[PDB]
């Protein structure tokens, strides 16, 4: 039995920046009140995990990363009512406490219970459930899914269809939802509109899917890696261009391709140069630009306010505007009904033990999404 | 008669920056096809005209400024069909050609025929109708209203109720429409929301009026000049604050007064610091900040994209988002129908020949709007 007891299992621990993960033997404390301990089944490799490794995203170390996943509830702490042992679930990197100003506001989703703005690397009560070799290990985004077992706050856990193919839907835990929603919830792409998507990783490609579903007439995919183009077109890109092929700035090229600029531009990479280009490429009077990629720590853009005064709308969001706990299940039901597929996004499958190899592929540009199995 | 002939009249010419205006005899050529010659009756003094004087906004010189006004049609060139001699009309600093991409888009108003983005100081055909001392004189925003007679493009002239009090309705040509519309069309203030308004000039007080109309439960007026607070309250502000009274940055004060920041913030001054503070005071997850004020030439804001990634919406606009030709007449009709008064905004009245005195008043801070009568 394991309920009420400390769990000993394997987890991928990051001891320091710019080093490989080390698969360690770790101890996982039982769930406290309003906490859920989950046996992990599958985890997707997202660039945000990698940002911590590269030092581009700050969070307290040592730590167990991982936030895009699906598992089975092993046990629940006292007070828990939304999930029970055996349920299939998806941890949410941005919770939905349902009690703060944001959660009450129908237009926002950045729950105040988050651990993104100023990471503590703990659960909501401010403590850690992880220990390894006599040392406490930090949580990441309240989820830490690069571990056979993890403890997450209830409001950061969603119950999903029991028949769910956990090795597929784990992408709904982050990449798909974020990309797709940035188009449908955040930007609010209108039918017959023109869009531009910067970055064709699992998130950017989902953004491409979102634009198509919203009914865009033109979806121009932009990426410096041409091997991402077939998938982009497969998912709805009407055009694919590579900035490296041109002599003039990419924003000028884009504007000249769309009568002054696209209606909706999305930055889905995490760089300042492309965030700028993306803003500059949407029409100065009727364009909307959405920041989706996480920028490098404290890096600042330099913009002339005039760019906005003409009529531009510049926004950003996490999770594609989806209120995590309510949105994830609906999205899974949609997947189950075949409204959309994630096959094209899953390029590689590897056992959790080969996690480092999973990151190598991300670094190589050969993978879109590598799903790890436990 | 003057029809078909060159008009000799008085006009306020600016031959160089940071110098007073020069009331001189100027010649006004007859209107070309699709152009409208107007006998000016009243013009409000807007900070945008002053920007040119101070060097803060560049436009070719010599020039005749003036863009917030109301007059009577003297004559129309061939092809003109929307106005006739004797009609009361309001010139528009942003046109509504009705045929370009922007005009066709229901949600945009920055017509491509504008002369703001990259000033030529001419009418839409690239030439000028003014001459003075044997030399041509430039137009400003296609209106040039600091003149007894001015010629404007038809799509930049709106016909209004024949019983309209021109000495009041003139404000509807810029400041009132911009400020009010910024709240009602650009920000789309929701009932029961919280707002912050930086700048309590004629445009800012109009923003306050806009927020009240939209049903804001809370409207915080921000200004370093406490003499504006009486009018702010009179116009709808629930509280007024002067940054000079605090040790902490204003955005921090604003956030702490409003549970993490207001739902809507407006910058109606034209400064980087206030523009930054304004963006920072809207709630990180559900706030919207709108740029109304025009920033000094080529100055840039340094911004961390993370301010947007949490959920903030940053936007700007001209004319309060109103499609000028359709919008202005309806606002005049609302005024006629007593829906809103403009008396609180007009604090001084002077004849056109004392234009320099009205600007002195603007600089001194003793006036909201000074109206010049011809
Ligand atoms: N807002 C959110 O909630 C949220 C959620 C998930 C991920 N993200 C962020 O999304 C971003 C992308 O995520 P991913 O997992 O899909 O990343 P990814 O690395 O798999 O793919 C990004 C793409 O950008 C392309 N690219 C890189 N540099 C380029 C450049 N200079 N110009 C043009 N293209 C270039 C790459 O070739 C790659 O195809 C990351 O920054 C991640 O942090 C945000
Ligand atoms: N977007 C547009 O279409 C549009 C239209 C009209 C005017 N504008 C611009 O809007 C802005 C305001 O116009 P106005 O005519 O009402 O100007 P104004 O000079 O009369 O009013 C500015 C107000 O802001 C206050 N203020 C100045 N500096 C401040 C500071 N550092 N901190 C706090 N408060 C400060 C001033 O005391 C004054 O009360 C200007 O930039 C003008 O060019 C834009
Ligand atoms: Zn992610
Ligand atoms: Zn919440
Ligand atoms: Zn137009
Ligand atoms: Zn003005």
């Amino acid at each position: 039995s394991t309920a009420g007891k400390v769990i000993k299992c394997k987890a991928a621990v990051l001891w320091e920046v710019k080093k490989p993960f080390s698969i360690e033997d770790v101890e996982v404390a039982p769930p406290k009140a309003y906490e859920v301990r989950i046996k992990m089944v599958a985890v997707g490799i997202c660039r945000t995990d990698d940002h911590v490794v590269s030092g581009n995203l700050v969070t307290p170390l040592p730590v167990i990363l991982g936030h895009e996943a699906a598992g089975i509830v092993e046990s629940v702490g006292e007070g828990v009512t939304t999930v029970k042992p055996g349920d299939k679930v998806i941890p949410l990197f941005t919770p939905q406490c349902g009690k703060c100003r944001v959660c009450k506001n129908p237009e926002s989703n950045y729950c105040l219970k988050n651990d993104l703005g100023n990471p503590r690397g703990t659960l909501q009560d401010g403590t850690r459930r992880f220990t390894c070799r006599g040392k406490p290990i930090h949580h990441f985004l309240g989820t830490s899914t690069f571990s056979q077992y993890t403890v997450v706050d209830e409001n950061a856990v969603a119950k999903i269809d029991a028949a769910s193919p956990l090795e597929k839907v784990c992408l709904i835990g982050c990449g798909f939802s974020t990309g797709y929603g940035s188009a449908v919830n955040v930007a609010k792409v209108t039918p017959g509109s023109t869009c531009a998507v910067f970055g064709l990783g699992g998130v950017g490609l989902s953004a491409v899917m979102g634009c198509k579903a919203a009914g865009a007439a033109r979806i121009i995919a932009v990426d410096i890696n041409k091997d991402k183009f077939a998938k982009a077109k497969e998912l709805g890109a009407t055009e694919c261009i590579n900035p490296q092929d041109y002599k003039k700035p990419i924003q000028e090229v884009l504007k000249e391709m769309t009568d002054g600029g696209v209606d909706f531009s999305f930055e889905v990479i995490g760089r300042l140069d492309t965030m700028m280009a993306s803003l500059l490429c949407c029409h100065e009077a009727c364009g909307t630009s959405v920041i989706v990629g996480v920028p490098p720590a404290s890096q600042n853009l330099s913009i002339n306010p005039m760019l906005l005064l003409t009529g531009r709308t510049w926004k950003g969001a996490v999770y594609g505007g989806f209120k995590s706990k309510e949105g994830i299940p609906k999205l899974v039901a949609d997947f189950m009904a075949k409204k959309f597929s994630l096959d094209a996004l899953i390029t590689h499958v590897l056992p959790f033990e080969k996690i480092n190899e999973g990151f190598d592929l991300l670094h190589s540009g050969k993978s879109i999404r590598t799903v790890l199995t436990f």
